[PDB]
């Protein structure tokens, strides 16, 4: 017979999602007010001397006002926007962050400089250290074409590289290099062979350059150097003349006629593996979906968990008010930043230290149904605003229930077997940022554990292989290609509030010790002990996971205990990828990413310490809007609202197993938040997704208790995914405007 | 319409499984020959002065003869049995290992002392350090009853504990403590309250004792001490008299009337979570099974992988001749040992250092269909022989194809999206050894990566909570219960043969370094580099995973390279649980478990270094059959057949989340073996389980390429698991005898 079908369930959220992105109408009201207050130019007509709007987004509520609303019948917090506007109308240009609110627009609405979350106390970001925005990108591109497409440079480039200028693409290293001592801003760059399949990163040419881009007048910008085979030339003419001499060394050129090694998808001439003409397995829901949601509030419930989601252009998804069995465990869980920091012999890769939130993690592409998420997933639409357009992104994140490949627990003994299944709620989004594809997963378990993970895939940023200098910095993975060495590091703000806001952070340290026991006087034993140590103060050094795993890190309630006197706690448990930066002192990130140097940091919660990086950090090398180290000022954590800033990372040394692409299976990092004396007992025991088998010794009869789950054979339709809902591109745009 | 069904596929193995367990007929021939050669007593009639047979199993072939057979058209290696026989007919008793072969029995068959794989050079294990076999267990049990069930001790026990002798169970700590300097063998013990649900480990009484069990004449065995509240009494009478004094302290007694906190299975009075009245998700195979097997040879194929399995009483499953795309990567992969080493204030837990292979990992229970493995799993029968009976164990291990919850790789760019699914082959067995349930998984990926993992669940071995002394060694997790601190450590023999047997082991060390580049003279940069270092010699210290993950460990072919000159290699990549023992010098395991002190060891392959522990190790504290450290003798590894002995572990400090049972989700350890320059490229690209989506900019049309996989909706039957095949117990026995 047919399996019993049930419909998807919707619920009403306990409260309003006060963290949600601005509605289209709210964005429009703000943009309209900006246009009536200032002389705003459309981005498509703008230059460095115009004013124009970049960003308009929710300025999220402060925590005390949010908690009063959620927990104590408080007023809705004010609805405010953060906007970022470039002002070029003055003697000097700058970006300024402005607060617009409250909303909706009324006679109470104002526009004010906004800086409370910037540790440097400034609303204004100087032009020299400005955002690499559409206007600056276009200016740089035009400048490079002006220099590289001369009669002489066309000849130089074709001579060295083997293809004409039209067949390559030249571009600039990030971040830019502004020197506050001299005022100069310089930048390096390289060229890569053009491909039809987005594989430019696998065909770097080894031709480099350096330019001065100081000031808002591009007529004063100048090429400083051309660099090739580790030699520096101070003009096109010098390099051209050097190339005419008999002693000139041209390094091996890329074979542009044979690029099949860069292609990801199956060669349909390839043999099929045995049985690969059968479809692989599918997850199904025989009795329908087991999580519920409020569509308007983006509030989700599953097996006694509840939470709200929010979306930003900078970072993608965040979670607020994460509750389990009716108690908040985490106020805010939010990815903060992702860096990719390269080491190299060459002046492009050695100057690459990406801030992915500067580019945007939340302004990318839809998920591919059936492949990126299981076919049983539900999909959600989010939005952003950039440069005069509201972007609606369908299939932006997905929610699905997995059946994990192992049971949650079991035991066999005393003539019974008791086994509990392990269904999990899963929230995923994937951000493809140029060459990289980052896969973010949040996995919730029946006992109250949550696992946060990331996997990376996509094309690597390789480098040109110069046998004389490249070997310390990468493996030779193709004829003229190095797998350039880099660190990925990701910061998560984990605002645990265990048994209320007032908490303590502690560690149980494990050690071997020699002891004598009262029951064997005089006999020394080498044994092992625990010792609880309280993290009394913010530690500038952060916390690194202990050698040989010899410690357990807790966030404890300051006052609440379980029935046996233990502080209610959650354990922050590292999984794979518990690594931080190798490099200590980067010229490409002196002060911009100071959270990335230890595994984790504990701080006192502050509304002014909203975020560990900003989209405005990356080029502001010495005076970024947020210098994370400002948070670390030795404050007591001993009965305080604590935030853990937890890092995941990978030291990536690409090899053959990264061509044509890196794989997600071995590029993985995760951590868990797991109850530790948070209850009196383990709290999955109430699930019905378990079996109790008993055997009677006398009667020789077995009994199976399935707790209302009928495992009898039944028929289902294995449904086609919603492929028709997937359209390529970075969201549907509506110009405002 | 209905999904297209296909039948399970069977294949013929390339060769015979020369590692397989003895057939019933082979065991019978050996037992018959032992009975005709020696005076053998049935185990049920045996004592310490009898001779009797314990074990009869395959003595696996040596490696060179195996490889000649597999690869070079060699003869089948000789078919031999290892037997272990207790001989008590002499002046002193001992166990002896004997080789019986070749088989089948003929005039060529002999019986010889067997010791080549014992580093101590002995076939004979003295009685004092003997196996804790059925005969010795029975003698100890009888001795304890003789002492503890006297009129005086019945009164002492009821007075201190609160229930009569009939309502408790008293038992001995493992290992025993034999002192070679004096010849004495002693042992500690405790008592636990009897339960109906195998939860005795949650109700330890805090009553301890110590006895001398030296020699084969039990009439000379003597109780030495009773220990209670950290006080030592040298007789029952002394303790009884102390208990009559007004100043005697009786510690708080267990509440035996309220033990519901020990119960695993659902309380059907408990509320149901929202939507838990719907069945959780199921994995299905819409087009049938995609792995094949040879049922007689226990040879398995999946997506270009091949391997044979073997089963032993000591360790469970092993893998031989693991091939990927027609090349052997691993000759032998075999779990070797699992230890559980406790630290405590009390003389039971402090003297607990289990060797789980002494008890047997491969002589346990069947898997529960649908719960222990997915419903799409296939199940396999294995066998053992112990104490006159051949045991056939159905549902002993399972094989299934998972769909992992994340794709293997993807990329979006240049108007396409390319995503590859991540189906994996999975081989599981579960060994429930008393209180512990160990879940072993071997997971194979499309690119040639394999992941080895373990998860633990079941009841903890807790201890009595004495407020005066217990706190350094555990948390108070119930009214009179400590979560005793312990290490789990597991050893795997990983005989990688990368591009042949002759290999090198290397590490790429990662470090930050200050450098000056030729293209910026005089400017110092702090960057990062790699350096390849060869492990030239066996290192007595072993290898511990590097701080901050700053290294990659390889097994390289000595001679074979890929097309870019890199040695073909596999990377041994740690996942979670990359920990080793905390304790350094245990009185309960001085020389018996010397592999457990570092994360991994590399040695030169030897047939005499078959195994890192034995079932005969645990009580032989100073002179075990195998002392692992004997393998570490500074031999060159620089172009040699290398074996990696890889450890997984957990430092377990039980908390509330371990009552009533530990959970598998957070008690996890794993490592991966992943290709590293082993090919020229990443080798999943030929799978059909991928999609290539393209978008045409001009025509505004999308195209989907599914490589022959039809995702159209189709009907399937979701089948009932084979629950009828699950019978409780540790295998069906046939007495031989
Ligand atoms: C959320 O909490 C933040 C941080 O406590 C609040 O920040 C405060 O915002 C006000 C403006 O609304 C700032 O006042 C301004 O200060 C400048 C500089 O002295 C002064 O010139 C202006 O006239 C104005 O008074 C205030 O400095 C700032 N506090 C901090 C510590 O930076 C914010 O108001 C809170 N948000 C909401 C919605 O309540
Ligand atoms: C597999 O390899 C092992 C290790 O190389 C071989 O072990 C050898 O086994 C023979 C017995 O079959 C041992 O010979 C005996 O030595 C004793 C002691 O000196 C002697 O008294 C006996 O008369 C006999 O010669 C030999 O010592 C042992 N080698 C080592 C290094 O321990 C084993 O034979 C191989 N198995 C197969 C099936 O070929
Ligand atoms: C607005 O700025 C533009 C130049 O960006 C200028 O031409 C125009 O006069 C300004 N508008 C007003 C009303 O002054
Ligand atoms: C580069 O110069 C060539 C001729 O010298 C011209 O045809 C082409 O349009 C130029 N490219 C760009 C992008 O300006
Ligand atoms: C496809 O396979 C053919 C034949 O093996 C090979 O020559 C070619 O390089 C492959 N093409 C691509 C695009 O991968
Ligand atoms: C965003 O997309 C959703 C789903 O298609 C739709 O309901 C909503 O109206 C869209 N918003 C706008 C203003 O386009
Ligand atoms: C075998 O041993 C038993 C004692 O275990 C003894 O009674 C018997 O005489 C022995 N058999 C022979 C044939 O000597
Ligand atoms: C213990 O002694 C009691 C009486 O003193 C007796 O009834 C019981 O059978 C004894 N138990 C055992 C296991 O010998
Ligand atoms: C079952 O639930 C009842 C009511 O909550 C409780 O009193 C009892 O202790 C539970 N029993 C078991 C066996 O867990
Ligand atoms: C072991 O069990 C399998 C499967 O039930 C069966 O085919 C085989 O005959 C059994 N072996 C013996 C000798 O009982
Ligand atoms: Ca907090
Ligand atoms: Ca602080
Ligand atoms: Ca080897
Ligand atoms: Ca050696
Ligand atoms: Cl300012
Ligand atoms: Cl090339
Ligand atoms: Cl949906
Ligand atoms: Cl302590
Ligand atoms: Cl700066
Ligand atoms: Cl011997
Ligand atoms: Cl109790
Ligand atoms: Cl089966
Ligand atoms: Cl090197
Ligand atoms: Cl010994
Ligand atoms: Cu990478
Ligand atoms: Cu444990
Ligand atoms: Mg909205
Ligand atoms: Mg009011
Ligand atoms: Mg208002
Ligand atoms: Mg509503
Ligand atoms: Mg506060
Ligand atoms: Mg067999
Ligand atoms: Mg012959
Ligand atoms: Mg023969
Ligand atoms: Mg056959
Ligand atoms: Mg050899």
């Amino acid at each position: 017979a047919e399996c019993v079908s049930n419909e998807n369930v919707e619920i009403e959220a306990p409260k309003t999602n006060i963290w949600t992105s601005l509605a289209k109408e709210e964005v429009q009201e703000v943009l309209d007010l900006l246009h009536s207050t200032y002389n705003i130019t459309e981005v498509t007509k703008a230059d460095f001397f115009s004013n124009y709007v970049l960003w308009i987004e929710t300025l999220k509520p402060n925590k005390t006002e949010a908690l009063t609303y959620l927990d104590e019948d408080g007023d809705l917090p004010p609805r405010n926007a953060r906007t970022v506007v470039y002002f070029g109308e003055g003697e000097e240009g700058y970006f300024e962050e402005l607060k617009v609110g409250p909303l909706p627009v009324s006679d109470e609405t104002t526009i004010e400089p906004l800086s409370f979350y910037n540790t440097n106390g400034k609303s204004k970001l100087p032009f020299e250290v400005g955002h690499l925005d559409r206007i600056k990108s276009a200016a740089k591109s035009s400048f490079l074409n002006k220099n590289l497409n001369t009669t002489i440079m066309r000849d130089v480039l074709e001579g060295l590289i083997g293809v004409p200028y039209e067949d390559m693409g030249c571009h600039s290293a990030a971040p830019q290099l502004h020197d506050p001592a001299t005022g100069a801003t310089v930048d390096y760059g390289t060229c890569n062979i053009n491909t039809e399949n987005d594989a430019e990163n696998l065909v770097p040419t080894g031709f480099f350059f350096k330019f001065d881009m100081t000031g808002r007048d591009v007529s004063q910008w100048k090429m400083l150097e051309y660099i090739y085979n580790n030699k520096v030339y101070t003009s096109a003419e010098e390099l051209y003349e050097a190339m005419q001499k008999d002693d000139f060394v041209t390094l091996p050129k890329i074979d542009v006629d044979n690029l099949d090694w860069t292609v990801i998808q199956r060669n349909d001439s390839a043999p099929v593996r045995h049985l690969d003409d059968r479809k692989s397995p599918r997850l199904v829901e025989p009795e329908g979906r087991r999580w519920a949601y409020d569509g308007d509030e983006e509030y989700f419930s599953w097996m006694d968990w509840g939470f709200y989601t929010s979306w930003s252009r900078d970072t993608g998804i965040s979670f607020y008010d994460i509750t389990f069995k009716g108690e908040r465990i985490v106020y805010e869980l939010s990815l903060q930043e992702l860096i990719a920091e390269y080491g190299s012999d060459d002046p492009f890769n050695q100057h690459t230290f990406y801030s992915d939130i500067s580019y945007g993690v939340g302004n990318r592409f839809s998920l591919v149904p059936g492949y990126d998420c299981p076919s049983t997933a539900g999909y959600f639409t989010t939005d952003t605003f950039e440069y005069d357009e509201f972007y609606n992104r369908t299939l932006s994140y997905c929610v699905f229930e997995n059946q994990e490949d192992y049971s949650l627990l079991r035991h066999t003994g005393a003539s019974y077997s008791a086994i509990t299944q392990n269904p999990t709620l899963n929230v995923r989004f994937i951000s493809t940022i140029g060459n990289y594809d980052y896969n973010f997963l949040y996995k919730f378990f029946l006992d109250g554990t949550l696992e946060v993970s990331v996997r990376a895939a996509g094309y690597i940023q390789a480098g040109y292989w110069n046998p004389e200098t490249s070997a310390p910095y990468g493996l030779k993975i193709h004829d003229v290609l190095s797998g350039s060495f880099h660190d990925h590091v990701l910061n998560y703000k984990v605002d645990l509030d265990v048994g209320g806001t007032k908490n303590r952070a502690s560690q149980y340290v494990m050690k071997d010790v020699d002891v004598e026991y009262p029951w064997a006087p005089g006999t020394v034993y080498n044994t092992k002990q625990i010792a609880r140590e309280v993290f009394e103060n913010e530690d500038f050094n952060g916390i690194n996971w202990p050698e040989n795993g010899q410690g357990i890190l807790l966030i404890e309630s300051a006052e609440e205990t379980n029935s046996f006197g233990n502080p209610r706690a959650y354990n922050i448990m590292p999984g794979g990828g518990g690594v931080h930066r190798i490099v200590k002192n980067s010229r490409s990130g002196p002060e911009t990413q100071n959270w990335a140097r230890s595994n984790l940091f504990l701080t006192k919660h502050k509304d002014t310490e909203l975020r560990s990086s900003t989209a405005l950090n990356t080029n502001a090398l010495y005076d970024p809007p947020v210098n994370f180290n400002a948070f670390l000022d030795d404050e007591s954590l001993d009965g305080e609202d604590i935030v853990a800033w937890v890092n995941l990372g990978l030291h990536h040394l690409p090899n053959s197993n990264d061509l044509p692409n890196t794989i997600f299976s071995t590029a993985h990092a995760s951590f868990m938040l797991t109850p530790f004396n948070y209850f009196d007992s383990e709290n999955s025991r109430d699930t019905t997704q378990q079996v109790f088998y008993t055997y009677d010794d006398e009667t020789e009869e077995s009994n199976w208790e399935f707790y209302g789950n009928d495992w009898s054979s039944c028929g289902v339709e294995v449904a086609e995914p919603n492929f028709e809902d997937y359209t390529y591109g970075r969201g549907t745009r509506i110009n405002k405007k």
